[PDB]
């Protein structure tokens, strides 16, 4: 039987931003929806969160979060910047007062912190009998980090805050996780004692540590040798940091799978994506969202996809797209941008120069080159000529193209919406269609060529006319 | 007098791949050719290749290399998953059975391996006259590697394998190379010596430095301490870290050789790739096959080029290109496609949103905007106005269009396949061009401009409409 | 009173540049001026750059940053080949003979070194009464430092070259950084004394600390903990790592003052640049020259903006652009280039595959797709249909044009300037226009369509003509 609480309710002042702290995102989920998911896998029995500083921009995304996961996510307001140890009394009042399971404390900036350290923290606790179970680590750099203080016989004493720390403490490189058990009673009685005489004149909750120790209770630390599992955010440097951290994991994931990723420091992959077996992923590339891609797939170089379906031994090439569909086969970029709605069928292609928004492209279908391609309708095996446009706007209003299978349009073409291009209709170069156009009609519209001779000698005399002479 | 065997007959699975392991690539060659291409450069007398998974997948391409680097390649095929050992004496099956020289034993999945590390090898085994040579180095990770054991006097005496070792062998950061020089009698004893009673039930060939210890032969160790050179490759996390290590060396021998790379992390260069002096390479930029780039460029960013030459002083810049040659002085970019047998002269110049192929573009000729150029040949110091297309293709076949010197092309000009404009000849904006164009002449089409009056109050009465008014 | 000297006289040989290697760039400035810069704070009262090889092309700029750092720097000339010792000696010649204040020396080539740094060491210098206080690091990789010698009581000796150093020296890890402090007396004396017995055959200015400690004189050195700061630059590979060092810092300095940087490793952020409160900079961008971004913006993925001014909540996505300004809440990308001269107005938008040269765009006014505007001025609220081109370039001479304000133009719009188009025209898709447009006219010039019916049965008998059927 346990309780969570995670302690959200400081401003968070040193990430200078207007965007509440632990709403700021990695690998496509903010720090408190990274938290929260991994409590809900441990499936406490009570999950409460400590709001404060912005709660009324933070409570109503809890509450999508609680129905997201199935559960019930209760939010207690911290209501003076008093401190963690404030923090946690603020907890404890959204349990009964009879309350007799462990309290587990963890940070809202502790962002990678997963399922089985949590319950491996709870089955260490309970083994040991503790009053308090703290989880530490080894750190190269513990700047900003509470110290861990251990005796000769290597027994944990205290945890000595970074602005609190004398300069030999602070060489100290074994740090504070932020991330506890409790007995409840002890947590209780301690919190009772603290007292603020601190850099930050605040209730420190690590002062708990020394607190129960001078009690002669059983303090164990459990040392978490992975640190990137229990390393905070308190800026905009370790938010960064920590981000490439979980990419690194991300993508190394997908790499065991059976996914090439030629160069994983600069592929950016979010935590949902899903990638199909021997697709190769060239470098300068994001996958963002809930985009799925398929297996035999090449991404990249320089794509950015935001949930964008793509099928099997698809190409997506320095694409910029959203919102889309590829079918299998299809070949896409370089230099296309996707705009939501887009469905490019199997075999597809879409080339350089091209944008698509809100249009559905049949099998075999391809448009080459410096076209765009909005709100119409184009079926199969059809070939859409250069430098062409889907005229969807007459300035105040859009209206849908249509246009069917083995078609074959001329370059330079303007479809005027609303028309409708049957089958296997031909367009010249240089016409725009602005009436319907039957099956097997070539549509037309360009004048004649005129060759105006000397024109040059006569308008220009010297260079191009030099040359002509 | 040598004989080099490369083990090469494992599936691989850990790659999690349907292409043979040692067919992945990194800076443009298999990890196959690679180790081969360093073995064929110290010249071996015998060169045997023991292939089995997947064998006739991978048996060609030994073929194929062994025309490429003028030598004979014997491949011997190993036919049970039962082990190195086991690979080794497939592989000496393939020499005659007095064969007295010594024999070398390399992995297919160690690419960096060069031949100076193994001309190294054989030296010092010769001159310790020792029955084994061990290659070894020292990891900050080892996972996977056999672990070099040694005697408190620091004497080899065994290799202990990842899935064998005990946790506290696990902490051994000294490994195996799995690189060795043998005394072939001393060899051929030890592995019918071999059992299988381990983790793999495999005959492992790292059990015969504890064999021939034990039978009081000379078994010596040699560290190598440049790690990269002897690390290994067994799934693709592994694989894009040593393609990493591999780039950063390419890229820092171009750097001393005179070439600024802002930004190595981000820079790619396959192993054939010559650059010049004082070219200046951007960041996000890829180039492969056998790009050369000459002095005093600048490339980048974001430019992938693949087989494409690129002469002095030319900028290429966010440029995606393949099979394609840059003329000296001439400026392609930003956002260019080449596509094969592109060739653009000297002080030429290919503009934003331009994509070229199989075209022949003369010197001092620019095509500078939203153009598309396929099948063409332009002569020199022409201009090809913005947004035209030489229109190739007729629905159903593709035909050459020439274009002579010091022409000007208006913008949106459709060039319709087969035509001719002569040298110094004109076209409007907006022409159609379907018939040849004499020399000086100007060509055109687009109709006569017609001002419809008080059109927009009639037909959009409000916003527009407001404002004319 | 300090008079400091900057060593700049070397050839570089081992950048293989024709360009001084002093002059060579990280983060927008050369290695000079970024040490000129450094000293410039400090504000001695003298300050002399030794040149040498090449003077003739860096004593210019030096003239140029001493204008622009409101300060007069003398230049003395080296003239023979001879070593640091040397290059001190001369520029002590550009002092008065009697000069009693200390001598600061550092190189030209240490290009992170600070103020702050230069002003601990001369207060050191004068606290501990020395005659000379020398800087040092340590470095994991020394190779090509000085090493600094030592007594068993910690006592500084000498400095002894990398190629003068026997094999055990060279694992000596703590470094001499070149940056010195000087009593002038002792210094002229040490000098006269230097003999050029070593690898170079030069005078090293490095055996002055073994000269001084010969004589009894107090030689102290002073640790910096930070090396980049003493880091030294002798050929391209050490320039890329000192420059991505820097920009470390750099980006490190934006995402503590508030802005958001998803991937250092990928963003190059030059010094002069400034980025306002919560902008999101996405990878694989730079920010070059005296680019000024506001708050609240969306910059990349792959941008690169040299000296362009952005507004603020304004986004720049897959953007190539200089010498232009972006209004507030206006969208540029992706897939878009702007040259010098492009003015945005607020709330406007340049979207993909479009470039702007030279021209003025109002208040929300939007060029989306595919177009070309060059040499133009186009009020506010206006709409530029896609694939047009701002036709400016007659073939020999370039004009402007002027677009009135809530204009709506065609798709597939060439406007032949000189023209102007009155406030609330339209243009038709597919229309030259050659002429003025009164305010309210709708101009036109394409042709009517014509439908030539069963063309495709007759002129492809098979294919598109099969599905007409
Ligand atoms: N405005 C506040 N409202 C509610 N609780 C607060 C507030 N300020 C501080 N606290 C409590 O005190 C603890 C420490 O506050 P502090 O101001 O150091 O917050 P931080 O977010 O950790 O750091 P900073 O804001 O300095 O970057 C917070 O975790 C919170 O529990
Ligand atoms: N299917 C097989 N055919 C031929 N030889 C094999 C086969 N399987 C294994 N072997 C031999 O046994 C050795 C060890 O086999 P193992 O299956 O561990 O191969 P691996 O490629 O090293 O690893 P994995 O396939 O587990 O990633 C291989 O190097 C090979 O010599
Ligand atoms: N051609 C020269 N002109 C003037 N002074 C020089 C010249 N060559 C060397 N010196 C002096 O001798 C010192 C050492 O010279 P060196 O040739 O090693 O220069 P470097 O730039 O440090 O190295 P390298 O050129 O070998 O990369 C230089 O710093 C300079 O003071
Ligand atoms: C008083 C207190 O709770 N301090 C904790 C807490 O610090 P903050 O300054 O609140 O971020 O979280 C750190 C872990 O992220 C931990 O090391 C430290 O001990
Ligand atoms: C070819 C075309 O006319 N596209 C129009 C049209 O683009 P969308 O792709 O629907 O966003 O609507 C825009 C106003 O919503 C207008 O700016 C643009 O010119
Ligand atoms: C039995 C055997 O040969 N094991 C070798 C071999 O391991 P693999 O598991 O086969 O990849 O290659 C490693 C070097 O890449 C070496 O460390 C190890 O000892
Ligand atoms: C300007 C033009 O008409 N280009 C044609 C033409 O492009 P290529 O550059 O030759 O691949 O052939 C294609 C079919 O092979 C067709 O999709 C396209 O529309
Ligand atoms: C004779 C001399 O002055 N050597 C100095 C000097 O070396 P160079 O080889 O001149 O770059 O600068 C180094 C610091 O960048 C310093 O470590 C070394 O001691
Ligand atoms: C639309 C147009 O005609 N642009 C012309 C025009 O481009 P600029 O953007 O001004 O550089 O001048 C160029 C010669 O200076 C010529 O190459 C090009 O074709
Ligand atoms: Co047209
Ligand atoms: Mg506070
Ligand atoms: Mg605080
Ligand atoms: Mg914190
Ligand atoms: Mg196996
Ligand atoms: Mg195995
Ligand atoms: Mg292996
Ligand atoms: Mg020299
Ligand atoms: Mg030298
Ligand atoms: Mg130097
Ligand atoms: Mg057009």
């Amino acid at each position: 039987d346990t309780a969570v609480l995670v302690l959200a309710a400081g401003p968070g002042t040193r990430m200078r931003s207007d965007t509440p702290k632990v709403l700021h995102t990695l690998a496509g989920r903010s720090m408190l929806s990274h938290v929260l998911h991994a409590i809900a896998k441990l499936a406490p029995q009570r999950l409460i969160v400590v709001l404060g500083h912005d709660h009324q921009r933070i409570a109503p995304l809890v509450g999508e979060l609680a129905d997201t996961l199935g559960r019930t996510i209760d939010v207690a307001l911290q209501d003076r910047p008093l401190g963690t140890g404030h923090a946690v009394l603020c907890g404890l009042s959204a349990l009964p007062d009879d309350y007799a399971g462990n309290v587990v404390v963890t940070s809202g900036d502790t962002p990678l912190l997963d399922a089985d350290t949590l319950a491996d923290l709870i089955a260490t606790h309970r083994a040991v009998s503790a009053a308090v179970t703290v989880l530490t680590t080894t750190l190269d750099d513990p700047f900003g980090y509470g110290r861990i203080l251990r005796t000769q016989d290597h027994e944990v004493m205290a945890i000595v805050e970074q602005t609190d720390a004398t300069p030999s403490q602070r060489e100290i490189r074994e740090v504070n996780a932020g991330v506890y058990a409790f007995d409840i009673a002890a947590l209780r009685s301690a919190l009772s004692r603290l007292s603020s005489n601190n850099a930050q004149q605040e209730l420190y909750l690590t002062d708990v540590i020394a607190i129960l120790r001078s009690d002669g209770q059983t303090v164990h630390a459990s040392h978490v040798d992975d640190s990137a599992l229990v390393a905070g955010v308190n800026n905009r440097v370790q938010l960064a940091e920590l981000a490439s951290e979980l990419n690194r994991r991300v993508v190394a994931a997908h790499q065991l799978a059976g996914v090439t990723v030629v160069d994983p420091a600069t592929t950016w992959i979010d935590v949902d994506v899903t990638i199909g077996r021997d697709t190769v992923i060239h470098p300068g590339t994001q996958l963002l969202g809930r985009t799925q891609i398929g297996g035999r797939c090449v991404v990249g170089p320089d794509t950015t996809l935001t949930d964008v379906a793509v099928g099997d031994g698809a190409s997506v090439v320095r694409t910029h797209g959203s919102s889309s569909s590829i079918g299998d086969g299809a070949a896409v970029g370089p230099f296309t941008y996707l705009r939501p709605g887009t469905a490019l069928g199997a075999d597809g292609k879409l080339g350089a120069f091209v944008e698509v928004k809100n249009s559905t492209i049949g099998t075999g279908t391809k448009v080459p080159h410096l076209t765009y391609v909005g709100d119409a309708d184009i079926g199969e095996y059809s070939n859409i000529g250069a430098s062409s446009v889907f005229v969807n706007y007459d300035g105040t209003s859009k209206r849908r193209t249509t246009v069917g299978s083995h078609v074959r349009t001329g370059s330079d073409t303007m479809f005027v919406a609303p028309v409708t291009i049957g089958d296997g209709a031909y367009t010249g170069a240089g016409t725009v269609v602005r009436e319907d156009v039957p099956p097997g009609a070539l549509a037309v519209s360009a004048g004649p060529q005129r060759n105006i001779e000397n024109w040059v000698q006569r308008k220009r005399p010297g260079s191009p006319a030099a040359q002509a002479s």
